[PDB]
């Protein structure tokens, strides 16, 4: 007859607050405003200082951040040139970390891991201008992101990247947003940037964080770095009786991006990532550093999704899987990226059991790692919406 | 009744209660099952030996279609003379693809060509292709999913991949068309027809519609290998009811076919009438205007048409107006030749032979011209009361 | 039913015959207490290199008739030393298509304007809007040049064209079957109208000149000057009111009189080649031209035409000069060279099935690219055009 | 109802109570009549004057059939040059053949190459043969019932001798088809067209089609004499019962037609489909692949099939596996270009009007080429509810 998992039967016990949580949501995108505006621009050499702490806006219902980097890579060598690594300009910041108004941190991710979840979001690379037949002048007029594709000897080059942070999911989904109608308790946004020695790798080098590689990488060095960042919230919130009308489930579940690093890995041997519990995955993202080199498929025999440790679900070879890909962001990611998507069906241990990501490569080089990426929701209930001030 | 024969309130000649509890049962279904894909067969063979194959899918859930991917490498071993690609391509390298329900009943039986537009029209882009961007970030054609090389010179090898995705459910939130296959009566078929030496290399001045390359190479260009892939996409654990499984029973007993077609016969400046069938429930159409082994980019034609009996021309455009229409659809234009016309919002649905027709106006006709039509279409298991389609 | 398929006491008890002495009274109400009135109702004067489709706009009153359009053309040829000549259907081709759609939206004739010209002919009894040659001393004749073209146009020289078509919704001056009540405030009722233009009236020698005007060594700078048009509409006014608003025929303006055209190829010497009619029309004549690869002979490549029927096979299955015989009774001469006439309009082909009645052509020789162009008129009684199919198939 | 429209179980809707009274009156005619086979006419003519007569025979008895001798006499006068045989050769001395009914309801209307091979089909050996043995009895070819010379030289005269039986009941046992002749109406008519000095001698290059000889000194040959005799086969004695004749009622009213075809518009390497009409009940189909004049044994073809709407293709066979199927029932092959294709065992019988078709899929096609369709069937009193046999 019919049995439901322990998922299923923990929806129909919260089926009456999850109605209640959609109808709050539709109060708040009706009556509210999106907003953006910068809270915050810098200008520093990153020979000085390359951590920063942004302090966002205590207002409104705050959707995520767009961060804009701008950099003056200056190469000093006599006779050699460097030219871009396939991550590129996606290395000018190295880590963001978000601390909610409860000091829980949200998003805790590199550069590079947080650029190709904007990607994967979008269906396309990330604010890009694609290529037309077209007479009018479209295309790459702007420059949102760029960068030189070499800084020859005694050149200068300019580099433009746009990160969006995000904390709640999409703009009609509000689930991770967090309330920010609270004077006294801060957030922060912390950002790592590059400097002179995690962004110009010499030949031979792990081109994995770096943002140029050449045979003249010693003398390039950053003129100067600066960053801006826009807040995105929600103003003018609808207000009823008891307080402001909050969609309780979406601000207390949050919306993370971890990355990870696995390591010992075997040809021909299955290499098995095991997703936790408590965790609903809604993308994975693998890069195969291979010692300092990225290949394109070759060195990998198949990728899988294996449940418990049996009955695999999607063992494809590394063309097929990029075939997957292809209808989801209408290209393939650099060399060494594979992209798991499950957003319609998210891996949740509690309603498919243990769930395992599966590699099994061909070549392993010496210092071979596994890069993960995952992003993913998680609950962990409250007791009180309170907080206000009775002598108002 | 202005235009159809039955507009879509008389076209609910069906019971609405056995379709109120199908859409309830597909969306049960959606809900509790899980997307597996496995690979079910593989086979390395050489098309001087073997060129047909048949593949035997696994009988599990409910099986929604499968990804056949075909890689060749092919040896030009000519002294002087190269060969260059043709407009279909890689896309030749599957000739037929013929599947087989459990119960002997066949579903798509179409060319390689025709599957793989029809691939392309329901993405909205090319089929598993890679747009070209402006990003310095290294996107771009990273794993050459399809590829073939434009040129293979004299004494060189090319080596060339392409996908295919033989539908039987309609989409993957339709479920239209599906097979069920846990307990079946037989195996299923999935019979494959693939590119030989006598077929894949034409001529100078030869029809290269079915060919891959073309060159004055092509006498001495022969395959070395060829491999397929298929993988099964299907809905594993099904959700149980008290009666056993929960079932769209009227999505799995409806057939989601892909056919093909071949019309002759057409002289310059006059209406050249390609009737549609009863019975079907037409949902794309492709007109290929095979003019004697050339193709040209709508320099043949007056104007493209769909009429019907009642009504006259409903859109009656020229060449450039026509494929203004599908550069709204698939974002790009189709190769020369090849005109695609979307029904997928009002499907053709007659009760009458010839009430809907395609009609071509040509304006210049060389001998051997014909149109070669493709179609896909929605029927249920009646039908053994249909006709030819064309 | 040994011929037909239905006999006509087969098809009368297919249609309520109340209805239809209720609709022969309302008829006779109606042509005896209307009025009469032609008026033209558009004109417009134009270069075919600017604008050669033209939609023309009718009067939204009483119950029309039909159209007749007159064309004026002004052809010059500017080669240096050679002539053009007339071809066989000449004049005919000044209007390439007619469209007309009724207040409803619904079209009614969708021809071409060679086959419009042969059911005019078709329908007098004598050459559409000629004069015959008589030895009477009073001066009768060619006075006014009604339909007049030319017959070669020299190196340097202009030629004037005359040309009147009569576009048919109701049947006849007394069968209003076909007819349009038009006395509705709307704009969907117009008259398209596809004209001549450079590219198709002028064929060089050795091209096909079935659509041409003219054909000559000197027609690649053969051009028009001028063409104009004028359209007059034909009804009834002052229809007759009792109570319940109009007396009106119902089924006669439940019906459509269309006229429509199709090609067909694929001939083959020595072989029947059957074009089939229709499921449901009621087909009124048939017009079939034998275009043999740009070459059109006087019966010389036809071993015999017929019409055919699932049982008892052949029904007229004659030589083309005994053919010609049959049309020399209707239309005191025969068609131009080609063009075979096939009248049905005592015993209409209304049939039930598909392709239980075709039309039948045996060829002598076929010339590469050779078809036949069909043209029909028939009675299609609007509930059942929407159910109906394509009007020929081969 | 997975292969066909209508199964055998369903397509016995007729009343099943007739049926068997129609098998129980067919045997008592067939064991208590008596066959008949008497002269209708002669007549000796010359081609030049006269080609086409009409036989009225007399009103006796339930008719089974015709025999028709046809003898001519053929000179050659050219000076230097001679003919050659057809692969035709003397079945086209009749051309036409036309049977009315008592009530002026045709029957039969085909040529005579194609009355020529259902006699063949029939019977199970080439019409009217010698079978060549090895007994010193001298057996063989000793009173030429069936005879042309292969070559006539340059001032020779020959003498052709041929056969034809026009059926008008299926076979000696089944009375389906035939005609109750004792009827107050009129005579029936059995009209013939003959071959004259235009149509039975093809120049070198011309097509052989409807030709008897074929060479370079063809302008010159002419008829000096055809003589043709008719013979009527039908049955006298037939039972008297309580209330009258004795009859199979519902086996006199139907027909067992033999009716001709040609369809054109044939493009190399796609199937040319070739439908069967509703609401008749084929047996057999012929179809000649004039490949424009030229005839070839199955070099032109990639197979032939024979398709239905709900199943795909019944049997699809390459061009020597066709006529492997044909070996077993005439126990020899027919002439370069024909093929045959059965179906006595289960009858085509849609309902609607495409549901089966034969396929052709050429691969060398010249200028005029075209099918040329034979089909033989039954069918009911209503065929006046009937449409073409495309």
């Amino acid at each position: 007859v019919q049995q439901l998992t322990p998922a299923q039967q923990a929806a129909l016990r919260n089926q009456q607050a999850m109605a209640a949580n959609l109808q709050a949501r539709q109060i708040v995108l009706q009556q509210s405003y999106p907003v953006i505006q910068q809270v915050e621009t810098q200008t520093f050499d990153p020979a000085n200082r390359s951590v920063f702490d942004v302090t966002p806006a205590n207002v409104g219902i705050v959707k995520g951040f767009l961060v804009k980097v701008t950099a003056a890579i200056k190469n000093n060598h006599a006779t050699e040139a460097v030219a871009l690594t396939d991550f590129g300009p996606a290395n000018l910041v190295q880590r963001v970390i978000y601390y909610d108004p409860d000091n829980q941190r949200h998003t805790e991710t590199s550069g590079w891991h947080l650029h190709f979840v904007n990607t994967a979001k979008q269906g396309a690379p990330f604010l890009s201008s694609m290529v037309t037949d077209s007479p009018i002048k479209y295309g790459d007029v702007m420059n949102v992101i760029d960068a030189p594709a070499t800084i020859a000897a005694g050149a200068t080059g300019e580099l433009t990247m746009y990160y969006w942070v995000p904390l709640a999911y999409s703009e009609t989904d509000l689930t991770g947003a967090v309330l920010a109608n609270v004077p006294q308790s801060k957030q922060r946004l912390k950002l790592e940037f590059a400097n002179n020695n995690t962004a110009f790798a010499a030949v031979g080098a792990n081109p994995l964080e770096a943002i140029y590689q050449g045979a003249g990488a010693a003398d390039c060095e950053f003129e100067e770095i600066s960053y801006t960042v826009y807040q995105s919230y929600l103003d003018q919130l609808p207000v009823g009786q008891n307080g402001y009308i909050l969609p309780l489930i979406d601000l207390s579940t949050l919306y993370n991006l971890e990355n990870s690093a696995q390591a010992g890995l075997t040809p021909n041997v299955d290499f098995v990532v095991q997703y936790a519990n408590l965790y609903r995955y809604l993308s994975t993202i693998a890069v195969f550093d291979n010692g300092g080199s990225f290949n394109a498929g070759t060195d990998i025999n198949y990728l899988s999704q294996r449940t418990a440790n049996f009955s695999d679900t999607r063992k494809l070879d590394p063309k097929t899987w990029a075939a997957q890909t292809r209808r989801r962001i209408a290209t393939d990611f650099p060399k060494g990226v594979y992209y798991c998507d499950n957003r319609d069906k998210p891996i949740y241990t509690l309603q498919y059991g243990n769930v395992g990501f599966v590699v099994n490569p061909k070549t392993v080089n010496q210092n071979a790692r596994l890069l993960m990426g995952y992003e993913y929701f998680t609950s962990r209930t409250e007791l009180v919406n309170a907080g206000t001030i009775s002598t108002t």
